[PDB]
């Protein structure tokens, strides 16, 4: 009824007990991904998650709130709490305050603070410590496709030489360029019809992306989905819009080699 894994987010950076130490009350910060102990997790049945035999804790339950490493048995309970939604959130659900990466910079000091549904709030679960490097299939399959930063994705036939058409699906729940980590699938505001572009990646609401169940792709804050517009190649616009079903709206993954 247990299991470890690391945990990793934002940048592709992991949640790491600072300098490995096991005081109570010893700040949680990103730290590039490792096998130490201080990034091993515990997920138990009892909704907590231990590192070093100690309690992933909020260190109280306001907007800006401290996550420290805390003994289970003498913190209190509802700051020892945990849940893990499909979407890649970490929430506490006695506060409702999410974790979040409010820096990208190794040594950021991880904070609970109000959900935005933004990248520097997501987080994969995971032993594998590198991005899953994937080309994205889609409508007619056809193959998701970069075009440099400021421009718009789109398109094209699969090609597996074609760099642009590899994607780097980091821990935080960003799409990146896997030639150009720094750059991420990003929609242009949150209404539906919104054209989906590449911009640096900054821990944005419109950089935070979900593969559903269902086959979508799912942008958590506006809840729309990538959609090829129109279900029309030849416009080389892939557009944020509500879910249908239908075939330009349906996504899988291929591990490339
Ligand atoms: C929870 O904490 C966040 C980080 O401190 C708040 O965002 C910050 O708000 C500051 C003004 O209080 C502003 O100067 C900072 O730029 C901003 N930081 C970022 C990176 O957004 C947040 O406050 C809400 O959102 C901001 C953008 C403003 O609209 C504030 O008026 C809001 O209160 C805090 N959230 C809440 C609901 O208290
Ligand atoms: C969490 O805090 C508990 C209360 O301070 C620790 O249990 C206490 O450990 C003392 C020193 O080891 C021991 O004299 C006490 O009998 C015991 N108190 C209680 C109420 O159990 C606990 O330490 C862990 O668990 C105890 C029982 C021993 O097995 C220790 O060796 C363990 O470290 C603290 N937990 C951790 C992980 O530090
Ligand atoms: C995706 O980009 C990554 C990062 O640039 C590429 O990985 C590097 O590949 C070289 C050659 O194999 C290695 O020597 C490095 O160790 C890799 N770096 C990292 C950080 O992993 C990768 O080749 C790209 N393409 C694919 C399909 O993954
Ligand atoms: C093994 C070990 O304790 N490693 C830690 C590492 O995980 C990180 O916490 C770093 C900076 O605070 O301090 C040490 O290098
Ligand atoms: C079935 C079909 O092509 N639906 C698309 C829809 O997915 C979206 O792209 C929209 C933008 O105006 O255009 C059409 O309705
Ligand atoms: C698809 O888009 C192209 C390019 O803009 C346009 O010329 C074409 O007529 C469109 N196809 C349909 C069926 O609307």
């Amino acid at each position: 009824t247990s299991f470890t894994r690391n945990i990793v987010g934002r940048d592709g950076l992991c949640v790491d007990v600072r300098n490995g130490y096991d005081t109570d009350g010893t700040p949680l910060q990103l730290w590039p991904c490792g096998t130490q102990r201080n990034q091993r997790w515990t997920f138990d049945s009892d909704d907590t998650i231990r590192s070093m035999g100690k309690c992933m804790t909020a260190n109280g339950l306001n907007n800006g709130s401290n996550i420290v490493i805390f003994n289970c048995s003498t913190a209190a309970e509802n700051a020892i709490k945990w849940e893990v939604p499909i979407d890649g959130s970490i929430i506490n659900p006695s506060s409702g305050l999410v974790m979040t990466a409010p820096r990208a910079a190794s040594r950021t000091i991880l904070l609970l603070e109000d959900n935005i549904y933004a990248a520097s709030q997501g987080w994969t679960v995971t032993n594998n410590v590198k991005p899953i490097v994937a080309s994205i299939v889609g409508y007619k399959e056809m193959c998701l496709q970069s075009n440099g930063e400021n421009n718009g994705v789109w398109m094209e036939d699969c090609e597996a030489t074609s760099l642009q058409q590899q994607w780097a699906l980091y821990g935080d729940r960003t799409i990146r360029v896997n030639s150009t980590r720094g750059l991420c699938v990003t929609t242009n505001g949150y209404n539906s019809k919104d054209l989906i572009i590449i911009l640096k990646c900054q821990g944005l609401p419109s950089q935070r992306w979900f593969f559903n169940s269902d086959g979508a792709i799912v942008n958590p804050k506006s809840r729309l989905v990538m959609d090829v517009r129109a279900s029309n190649v030849s416009l080389r616009e892939i557009i944020i819009f509500p879910a249908t079903g239908n075939p330009n709206q349906q996504w899988v993954t291929q591990v490339l080699p």
